């Protein structure tokens, strides 16, 4: 899986371990190898949400399969919490898109998964 | 909705009230709420287009409906104009990602929008 | 066609030709005009993959057609052995998310192509 996140929070409010603390939890939560979890955090963005400049994030999940109704209402639990948590995000001020992608639709290692 | 600008002109030509213009614009464009619309702005940016590095855009426009053959040329009338007398970018070298997402795949507050 | 390249190498390691290059070896590739060929190159990074801060990459292609099995097989192998020579990031630390797009949901010069 891929999981992206930017925000206009600060490169310095992003703690230490933040990025292997999503590594882990999207393993636990998807199931799939956290081996093969990468992780982008990109702060100090301009942008806005519903207008203002509060804090906010705009973010991404993409996977082969692990992605429905049911899983992203827990994914977006989950990452909100850690995004509320270590960020001081608030949960109302946060999107993310869901992609379920196609195995011969993802390119890894020379090839793709079909 | 979710709309993102990446593009190779300097942080300092972006005008002040251009993430407010956009959330404003896109809002009346869409039909959709403006306290829902996320605008997002990357300067500064390392790109070509046609291999070429003069001024360009890459963008894309998320929204659970409202997506479609008509409107999108009305949006890219709308957004390429803007870039255009904002950026100063020409609309020849804008590119604009449509997609109409599933409410489902779409995380918000703690859920998804379905 | 859009290429975007997200990367935790640094700038200073991006060659002169680069952007340059990639858009030659797409077009070569994927058979459609390099005049229409964006290319972004996103340096300097938070990124982890598997927990890790060794180089990697995440990126996408986006294309009207010209997306299929074999296709992105070829692709991967291109765009991986570019990055992994050019880069120096290993093939099992590239993601490359590939996406065959409508033609009415690409805007480009105030309209869209459909
Ligand atoms: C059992 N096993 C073992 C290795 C593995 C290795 C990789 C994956 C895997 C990678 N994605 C993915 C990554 C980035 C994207 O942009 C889209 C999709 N989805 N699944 N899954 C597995 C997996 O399920
Ligand atoms: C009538 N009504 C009321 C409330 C509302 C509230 C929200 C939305 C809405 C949110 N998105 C969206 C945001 C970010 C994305 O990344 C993708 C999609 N699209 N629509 N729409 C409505 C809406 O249409
Ligand atoms: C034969 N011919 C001629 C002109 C042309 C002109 C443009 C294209 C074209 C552009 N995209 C694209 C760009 C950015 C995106 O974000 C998504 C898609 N895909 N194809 N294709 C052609 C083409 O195939």
């Amino acid at each position: 899986p891929m999981f992206i996140v930017n925000t206009n929070v600060p490169r310095a409010s992003v703690p230490d371990g933040f990025l292997s603390e999503l590594t882990q939890q999207l393993a636990q939560a998807t199931g799939k190898p956290p081996q093969y979890i990468a992780v982008h955090v990109v702060p100090d963005q301009l942008m806005a949400f519903g207008g203002s400049s509060e804090p906010c994030a705009l973010c991404s999940l993409h996977s082969i399969g692990k992605i429905g109704g049911a899983q992203n209402r827990s994914y977006s639990k989950l990452l909100c919490g850690l995004l509320a948590e270590r960020l001081r995000i608030s949960p109302d001020r946060v999107y993310i898109n869901y992609y379920d992608m196609n195995a011969a639709n993802v390119g890894w290692n020379n090839s793709t998964f079909a």
